[PDB]
RNA sequence: AGCGCCGCAAUUCAUGCUGCUUGCAGCCUCUGAAUUUUGAAAUGAGGGUUAGUUUGACUGUAUAAAUACAGUCUUGCUUUCUGACCCUGGUAGCUGCUCCCUGAUGCUGCUGUCAAUAGACAGGAUAGGUGCGCUCCCAGCAAUAAGGGGCGGAUGUACUGCAGUGGCUACUGAAUCACCCCCGAUCAAGGGGGAACCCUCCAAAAGGUGGGUUGAAAGGAG
């Protein structure tokens, strides 16, 4: 469930970029547009409106005659299935957002639609004579691409090259599914300026990798899980296609037994009894309570001011920017909230790792709006005792001065960082009319009680 | 006057210390939370300017672990703050809305000089405020059928008045720099020299050789 996106820039000759632009803009983009129009006019679209799913079999069965079409004749079938995967993902996202919010539905832009790659054997690496990390995809392999990236992204490509060399050196005796690659995305970045379009817009690649494949212990865990799943499926099954499938599965099981030359790092196994709870508020948007959960003595209290080491002014800056943006919208973004959420996630994960924590609880996003409203109400009578005009005025002022804190982004960041480290994530009921530190402590004890009962 | 925010005193607490009784007694030396104060420490600023520095990876030793140290490679992807730079615009076109009063609401307000009133000339954002911003007030103005008061042309109840407003395109160009310059490149490859600090060696010393510092961070895409 955990994936990491690695970004890189692709540099090649002018003729190479010209060929790619002539191959995508004039072929793939009209492909995407025409299948979007076809599914819009497809008679089963109305039936598919009810259920938020779309199998790829029907899309392939409606798309394969375009392979031999004169306008779209020259293109690898891998790019065609990339296009159908892209349209499937886009339509699934459209169904998801329509169901969440519960025609033509076509928009346009300047950069060409991307290129996907689910399999990993097609994308092949090589070492340049200069020393760069060249990549050549399966199909049009005579055209070379140079990869450029930062210091914290080059070692993943080094591991990709090492995996390729190990695969080709051992006569393909190693497992292909054990590679760190998950997905590959080929996009552009809207290069500004004037001139030739192919020489103006940069080309970039995103590689989806798995956290549990970088270290050795993760690679033993994942191969043990895969072997257990394969054996369980075989015993469940214990028909030429199914037969060939079972020999392929046993062949992959044999391939798994071979070990990769990967670095060894000790695995983190947090204690089950130790708990960490995080409470999301407004006056104190994030509070942390590290509790033993066995005896009612709390190991650690942490307010948000201590979490951001020499970064507390960033919260005030983001609040001011949010207020200004709300005022601007009321008349008719720097994306700092994402950075603050990621900083908070890193700080909380570091705090949990310091205290040997293994379980952390977060409030649920859906039912915490009433929690925010009750916190506003509680601080309203906190400021003014009993005259309802005072509480109403204070609530209006406090709402206009400070707005929401983008809780869902924080939830996603915490989940991603915990999955990167290996800390269990739980949910619980946030209590009402209590101190935020006491709120976090009560949430942690409630989470421990729920885990004990369930 | 009131709202949020940064921190100064004092009280309490510990999420800190003193001892081990490993949860209890005391305290604020460091670090944080709650409470009255006030305008003495901090937050705070319009638009951009990089192949930007750092937060990297692997191999071992101390450490149960975090963490520190020694050896090798290195890269330019996307961002958050901070430091420095010019400026509040020019060339040509397109487009929305329009009498007085009372309004919710919105715009403006930096310094010195020529015209009291239109506009320019230079510096420069320490842009009108209690320490700073804010749908909040300080004056002017603007617009909307939010209402009232209408008048002329118009047979007409419809329409127009009683010269302004904001937005979009191609060039221009100011940064194209993280100590600062020069050289061709910004689909690509760096080199040379210079001023300041620290360590070691030569060196009575001056000075030179070898190394490091010339800011810190975050990243799963959609």
């Amino acid at each position: 469930m955990s994936q990491i996106t690695i970004q890189a820039r692709l540099i090649s000759f002018e003729s190479n970029r010209q060929q790619l632009w002539k191959l995508m803009a004039d072929l793939n983009t009209p492909l995407i547009n025409e299948l979007l129009c076809q599914l819009g006019q497809h008679p089963d679209f109305e039936k598919w409106q009810q259920k938020g799913k779309l199998p790829s079999t029907v899309v392939s069965q409606l798309c394969q005659p375009l392979k031999t079409d004169p306008r779209f004749a020259g293109q690898p079938s891998r790019l065609y299935m990339s296009a159908i995967h892209i349209v499937d993902y886009i339509y699934k996202s459209w169904l998801a957002i329509q169901k969440r919010l519960q025609i033509l539905l076509t928009r346009s832009s300047s950069l060409p639609f991307p290129l996907v790659f689910e399999t990993n054997e097609d994308m092949v690496w090589s070492k340049n004579q200069k020393g760069r990390l060249c990549v050549h995809f399966n199909g049009l392999s005579d055209l070379i691409f140079e990869v450029y990236c930062g210091n914290r992204q080059l070692h993943w490509f080094q591991r990709f090259l090492e995996d390729q060399q190990t695969k080709r050196k051992s006569k393909n005796q190693h497992s292909s599914g054990l590679f760190t690659l998950r997905n590959g995305h080929l996009v552009w970045l809207e290069g500004e300026g004037k001139g030739e379009p192919w020489n103006l817009h940069h080309l970039t690649l995103y590689c989806c990798v798995d956290n549990r494949l970088w270290t050795e212990e993760g690679t033993e865990i994942v191969r043990q899980e895969k072997a257990d799943e394969i054996t369980k499926f075989i015993t469940n099954m214990k028909s030429d296609t199914q037969q060939a499938l079972i020999q392929r599965k046993q062949s992959t099981l044999t391939r798994i037994n071979n070990s990769f030359e990967r670095p060894s790092q000790p695995l983190y196994q947090g204690q089950s009894h130790i708990l960490v709870g995080v409470s999301l508020g407004l006056e104190k948007p994030a509070t942390v309570a590290v509790v033993d959960a066995i005896a009612n003595k709390v190991l650690a209290y942490r307010s948000i001011k201590q979490l951001l080491g020499d970064n507390y002014e960033l919260l005030n800056r983001q609040r001011r920017q949010q207020q200004y943006l709300s005022h601007e919208r009321h008349k008719a973004a720097s994306e700092l909230g994402q950075h603050i959420d990621r900083l908070l996630a890193k700080a909380i994960v570091a705090l949990a790792r310091t205290y040997k924590a293994g379980s952390i609880v977060l409030p649920k996003l859906g039912d915490m709006r009433e929690v925010v409203q009750s916190e506003i109400q509680a601080i309203a009578e906190q400021k003014f005792p009993g005259y309802i005009e005072g509480q109403q005025k204070y609530a209006k002022q406090y709402r206009v001065n400070v707005h929401r804190w983008s809780y869902g982004r924080l939830i996603q960041s915490i989940q991603s960082k915990a999955a990167q480290t290996g800390i269990v994530i739980e949910e619980g009921k946030q209590p009402i009319r209590g101190s935020p530190h006491d709120k976090a402590k009560e949430l942690a004890l409630s989470a421990y009680n729920l885990r004990l009962t369930r």
